[PDB]
């Protein structure tokens, strides 16, 4: 790097200070804290996207500022690398090396970077960014622009747009103009695709009875409504959006939300739905999707990630079938060890395809699923999306069929690959995919529950002095430290019909996470509360 550049990145640096003893983690989604902590940090995820950039010979990066499910006293900044995807794994430890760095040496490490990552400095540096409504983004977005001014990279500032928003522009500006063009790189873009897609899913079916979709009080409220503007006319969907408060920031997933639906398996307490309607809850940065409604004895229904992933698993299959093309569409699941017990049988016992259960975070099922032709890949929180191999793809768009219902069939598959956003998922583009499959399928929510019965479950949020002492194996459903505790663990679960819990250390706050299944709610609960009180006691010494 040029002597004007290592100064320009001391000088700007000068502006900041490191909070005194704090040590940066990658975590599971980027680094995320509370907001009075990030600016060196993201100060340090500049210089990263910089190095990023020029490495893969000035192809746009992009950084998200967001926390997502988070509270709103949080920010966070993630990577995205030119497909969409999440930034690389090896990288996370360049970014924890600057995010670590003294600052008065952040140009020194900078440097030492570009010798190891073999970096040609002479590349340009390509770089967009967004923010989701958290009151500390403008400051932050301040700072991630003084690093690109200091490292001279090229820069666009995308202003507000939902986490999968930045994903599709990143995906699109690298794209564009060949034969892989992923749509025209803007917000505009973005609707105009979604709508398109669904168009032709939608083509010769109906949704039927409303849509009430709590937008947790984030950017997927306002961007949600514009994109309503763009949807075709008559496919019977129609949406209320409940809690769009972007103007107090403090609404930001405040009692409502995916997360908050998902963790208290209720409603919000402000929700005003009645009987039947079918309901669902994005989250603050609209990355997460789930579905829930009251049934006919007002009894609150939720239908999680995994609901989700084998509604489209089903879905995908009958249409595989159906199109006389089964045999070369191998599908997959991939879960993480929050699925509840009875989804995970239902995939084998019903749909009869394989799962593979991976680590907790986006990246990990994004693995695994490009082992399938077609891999569909949900967290129970509502995280996911259903990836489509090359081969996969040559299919769909290729086979020629013997007849006019194998056409259609084969016409609503090619739709689906141009809805479902590819890589890291769309909590909005999966919202739509459940509304096109419930149309197809004719379904209420009533049958889409019926499919399988989830095992009473629990989750429990244990805060602990030193969450580094958890530490896991086994797609994270063991622990091999604190030494003893998973012994406690196995001799609880043992106790209770279908019992199983495990805890692991969080990637994104700071806890250790306990979940609990049983056959009956008495139970889960019970195992719940004693595996929970075990954590507590080994973490808190
Ligand atoms: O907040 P989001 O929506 O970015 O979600 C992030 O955190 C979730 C919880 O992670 P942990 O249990 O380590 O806290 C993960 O399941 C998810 O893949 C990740 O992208
Ligand atoms: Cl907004
Ligand atoms: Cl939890």
């Amino acid at each position: 790097a040029s002597p004007a550049v290592r100064k320009a990145i001391s000088d700007a640096a000068l502006q900041y200070a490191k909070p005194e003893g704090k040590i940066f983690q990658y975590g599971t989604a980027g680094f995320r804290m509370k907001a009075d902590l990030l600016n060196t940090v993201v100060y340090a995820v500049g210089l990263l996207a910089t190095l990023r950039s020029k490495k893969l010979s000035g192809q746009w990066i992009g950084v998200m500022v967001t926390a997502a499910h988070n509270p709103a006293e949080d920010n966070g900044v993630k990577l995205v690398d030119p497909m969409g995807e999440m930034l690389e794994a090896e990288w996370e430890a360049y970014a924890t090396k600057l995010a670590n760095a003294p600052l008065e040496n952040i140009g020194d490490v900078y440097d030492e970077l570009v010798k190891e990552i073999d970096v040609s400095m002479e590349n340009p540096a390509r770089v967009v960014f967004a923010r989701d409504t958290r009151a500390s983004g403008s400051r932050l977005i301040g700072v991630l622009s003084a690093a690109l001014t200091a490292t001279e990279a090229e820069f666009i500032d995308m202003k507000f747009m939902t986490t999968p928003q930045l994903h599709y522009v990143v995906r699109c500006k690298n794209t564009l103009g060949t034969q892989y063009e992923y749509g025209e790189p803007t917000e505009q873009g973005y609707y105009e695709k979604l709508a398109a897609a669904f168009k032709r899913v939608m083509r010769g079916v109906k949704v039927k009875g409303s849509l009430t979709v709590d937008c947790a009080n984030g950017v997927g409220g306002p961007k949600l409504r514009e994109l309503i503007k763009y949807l075709p006319e008559d496919t019977g969907l129609d949406i209320k959006i409940v809690n769009d408060d972007v103007i107090n920031p403090d609404s930001l997933n405040f009692e409502c939300g995916a997360d908050y639906v998902k963790t208290k398996q209720r409603a919000p307490p402000s929700s005003k739905a009645s009987i039947l309607d079918r309901c669902a809850s994005l989250d603050g940065d609209a990355d997460r999707i789930l579905y829930y409604f009251l049934d006919e004895g007002n009894v609150f229904r939720l239908l999680d990630g995994d609901r989700i992933a084998t509604l489209a698993a089903s879905f995908i299959g009958d249409l595989a079938r159906s199109a006389g093309i089964a045999q070369k569409l191998k599908i997959g699941v991939v879960q993480t060890a929050y699925a509840n017990g009875s989804s995970t049988e239902y995939i084998e016992k019903v749909l009869k395809l394989p799962s593979v259960c991976t680590n907790t975070g986006v990246k990990h099922l994004h693995h695994a699923a490009m082992r399938f032709d077609v891999g569909v890949y949900f967290e129970a929180n509502g995280h996911g999306t259903i990836t489509f191999s090359e081969n996969a793809l040559k299919t769909i768009k290729n086979t020629e069929p013997q007849s006019p219902a194998q056409q259609r069939s084969l016409e609503c598959l090619q739709a689906l690959t141009d809805l479902i956003n590819q890589a890291v998922g769309d909590a909005i583009s999966d919202m739509l995919l459940v509304e096109a499959i419930l149309a197809h399928k004719g379904w209420t929510p009533k049958e889409w529950l019926a499919t399988y019965t989830d095992l009473p479950s629990r989750l429990v949020r244990v805060e602990v002095a030193e969450r580094s002492i958890f530490k896991a194996y086994d797609a994270e459903r063991k622990l091999e430290s604190p030494p003893g505790l998973q012994a406690k663990i196995d001799s609880l679960q043992s106790r209770y019909n279908k019992g199983r819990s495990f805890a692991r250390a969080s990637g994104t706050e700071d806890a250790v996470r306990v979940y609990a299944e049983a056959a009956s709610r008495s139970e889960a609960d019970d195992l719940a509360t004693r595996v929970a009180n075990a954590v507590r006691d080994a973490g808190t010494v």
